[PDB]
């Protein structure tokens, strides 16, 4: 039974604080170094999500203060949320999306070649559903600052309010890896979360305004860069936007089409606290928004899948992506084969595991624990930093 | 007569919104794509320097509850303060500070050969001591969203605290072109700012916070990527550091460092409020600061310049930054007073002058507002995009 | 029973000539485009070394003339020493230490596929234990001038002075190939060297002042360029040297350490001609050198190691130079495997084949035969020759 007194947890692993340690953090700065494979980047797509997130926070805090613990300002509802807004995509690999989708893949075809057999089939499991979601979590809460011992060490609440995916990989979506479970299950215990199924728990309520702030700003501004790439035609876009509202005329719509839009969120997440706060609601935010507002998401989502996502230009990018993630795959987890168990790795795997010195794993440790070590050093990795090292490799 | 209660102005050319605007302009967003000139971009710097600019606004907010309008919370306060920090370098030209000198200087030169007698003397010095801070302030009031008609029409509040140098070019330091002139005065005058001089006002308080915020992260995050560029050595920065505290343990280090630098900035504001709002305070804020602060920032920032700014990769880094901009200068201003007046520019120049086609200055435009429409798109250039265009011209 | 006036004999396969036809030679001047793999030429690097070397020689021959053949001046004993010294690392592949440890470790490889079955097992050891010094002697003995009849013809004393390892493969250290045994055992025979064990014989004394002219010149000069790659600081190389002696005024200071260093090995070959001239001398030169000698060595090394070769950057284009090579070694021993027997190459192998049309191996020879000719041809590569072939390929 969620408690807004208890699912706002200031206890860490306030909410200003759980903001800078994330600004401030080497995970969160180099997404100025990461961008979508295109045909605006993650970290300038993460500031605007924050904003909406933040705004969204403060909307739903102040109509709902009377229910919220008496210490909580809408400013502080709003902090929150914008600082799991800023955190939200702080683990994905080079490459986005596409590389996460490389990454997933690159380990269905690995593991079809034994590579994985000496894990067992659950841990296997972590990475053939690789989801930047569960990476996200274990950067969080594993690798930065108090390296595995609490990490970044953020609230509660942020943190519950980060998980969108708050369960095992047993779609492809989770947001745990069997590393983390211990960390998860506390979590969700210090924010009185129900254990539905086993190692599953239902999600904290704040995860769908992230959510809704993370669906706003693509379906907006996918449309405004794809506007600057000459892919799409203002007329289309202005319609679109002037559908629901009612090149700097654009950026005037925009801001008035981002207003309802937060609204129209906001105004569904309070009309849902009955099935939000107990049990689970149907799907996400969206799909609760009134008429308009719903429809202009959809169809400017569409509109990009169409003339920005289609384009063969992004699609022969996203091939060589993945060549270059396969290259990094296959040299580091093939150096993590190659010492399994305290087997001698032949030259040149010696100098690859050199190459993290400190941040080798262990011969003697499971081979899951060191896969996750190469993939932490891959995923940490910058677009430009990954193509470079597969290339001088 | 400085009053809290006109120095918060909230009518405009809320301070939620002022941060909004700032972080969805596409000036403020092409900062990711800006860094300074080395031997962590401007936009992270930003960023950085927003979290602890927001603190000092909360912390003094608390400290000065009673004295401040009874609708200014805190938060409101670190908030009008974020924002002047997301906006305070949101002016300067490809290769940051380099190409502000290489700008500056490039037109003292260009005037030693009369491209610039078309112009007043007065008009002159507007490009003689071009600063980043005036150029960012046109940026604001006149070139985004809002084009000539209040820009990003922000708060008067987050406008004055942005205004570090609140006067005319009549250290070559400024903040105010001839042509905001009426903008400025209108400004001051909203936020009851005294005149000083004639073509000179008063600094708004927040300013200093601002300003204080900056060189406390310049100061310790310079130190940091200055080492993972191994021009420092890691004894010399945890002992600069330890010596006001009493690579993730330099973090930790940096935390506390953070913690106590704004800590002593804000407890300088507070204890100088008489010689601040009213007349002018002795420099800076960090020269009020007490004794193992004041000094933490001074070694600092003098390690920084001795050890990464004195490198001699930087300076030839620097010469190549200065050849990109004349080059541009020579070509956009070039054309500029070849069609001065409604001369017919040869051949060249008007294919130059096709390049910004709706942006191009007015041939019948004064000399000085068609060299501003030439610095305003030049400014406005992302590095990678400067050193493109000048190659492929 | 080593004797002084056999151990000098000037019969050929006087000193200067070998002087000249080992500077004049192809391969010699290819070592000004070969340098180690760094984070200074294999040529400068020879150059130096051979000037310690004679000076070596000098001192011991003057130390000892009435030992000696009485036509034997103490700078004919330089002489030999100097022309050993230029074609020491004569042999070496492109990438050079790095390139030798790559070669090696990539025949474990092919053998563990076969690629080798069609060869003994000895011979097959040939390639598993790939050393530089076996393939300097070919190059010294078969490849260069009268190819396959004496190649540089140069005399007895200088090839026994180059043969640090007189022995075959039977550390990974020999400098024999199966197929330059009969010339091993030739030269031996003609300087009275012992054949200890079947397949092994004796060093000539002479070997140990060039190895100590190598590890001097090692030792002293990578600390000066380890110098000017900022990889090491000033205080801790001037206290290294000082500690032996009491960036010009280290040039002067490098000239005073070699000196001495010159004479502590000097002065360690003179006071052991009896464990010397007569069956063997525990390890190496500078082991029995005096304190502060044997320890600057030592201690200038430990340094290098540690901040020059540990290097991540060294690293990782040391896998950049493995790549380039198994590109190269997979193409032409591919395609010595394909035609082996007498078997028709398929397309592709037949074109890799006719790179070399006259310098191609034989269809009907045996592999062994047909293998050391492509090593011969990727032996004597320049690195950019290398990584151009292996790129344009």
């Amino acid at each position: 039974s969620l408690d807004w007194q208890t699912l706002l947890n200031r206890e860490r692993l306030p909410f200003h604080k759980d903001h800078d340690r994330i600004i401030f953090s080497g995970a969160f700065r180099r997404l100025g170094r990461k961008t979508q494979v295109h045909p605006h980047t993650r970290l300038t797509h993460s500031l605007e999500v924050s904003c909406v997130g933040r705004s969204l926070g403060m909307r739903v805090g102040e109509t709902l203060r009377a229910a919220l613990p008496d210490w909580c300002d809408p400013s502080d509802l709003g902090m929150v949320v914008q600082s799991a807004c800023l955190a939200h995509d702080i683990g994905n690999p080079p490459f986005g999306h596409s590389g996460e989708d490389a990454i997933r893949n690159w380990f269905n075809q690995a593991a079809g070649r034994g590579w994985l057999d000496a894990m067992s089939e659950t841990e296997r499991n972590d990475f053939l559903n690789f989801e930047g979601n569960a990476q996200g979590f274990r950067v969080l809460t594993q690798l930065e600052y108090h390296q595995f011992d609490g990490g970044t060490r953020l609230t509660y609440a942020t943190l519950g309010t980060y998980l969108k995916y708050p369960w095992t990989a047993r779609k492809h979506k989770f947001g745990c890896y069997q590393s983390e479970l211990p960390i998860l299950e506390q979590i969700a215990g210090k924010l009185g979360l129900p254990q539905l199924e086993e190692q599953r728990w239902a999600r904290h309520p704040l995860v769908y305004l992230m959510e809704a702030a993370d669906d706003i700003c693509y379906a907006l501004i996918d449309l405004e860069d794809g506007l600057e790439m000459d892919l799409l035609d203002y007329a289309e876009v202005e319609s679109l936007l002037l559908g629901l509202v009612g090149r700097r005329k654009l950026a005037i719509l925009r801001g008035k089409a981002i207003e309802h839009l937060t609204n129209a969120a906001a105004r569904a997440f309070v009309e849902q606290q009955d099935a939000l706060l107990a049990g689970t609601l149907p799907g996400d935010l969206v799909e609760h928004m009134h008429g308009p507002a719903k429809r202009c998401v959809l169809n400017a989502k569409d509109m990009a899948r169409k003339k920005i996502f289609q384009d063969k230009r992004k699609t022969l990018h996203e091939i060589g992506a993945y060549t270059t993630l396969e290259i990094l795959l296959n040299a580091f987890c093939g150096a993590a084969v190659e010492q399994f168990g305290g087997r001698t790795p032949s030259f040149k795997h010696r100098r690859i595991l050199d190459l993290l010195g400190n941040s080798a794993p262990d011969p003697k440790a499971p081979l899951h624990a060191s896969f996750l070590r190469m993939i932490d050093f891959i995923a940490g990795m910058t677009d430009s930093y990954a193509s470079e090292m597969a290339r001088e490799m």
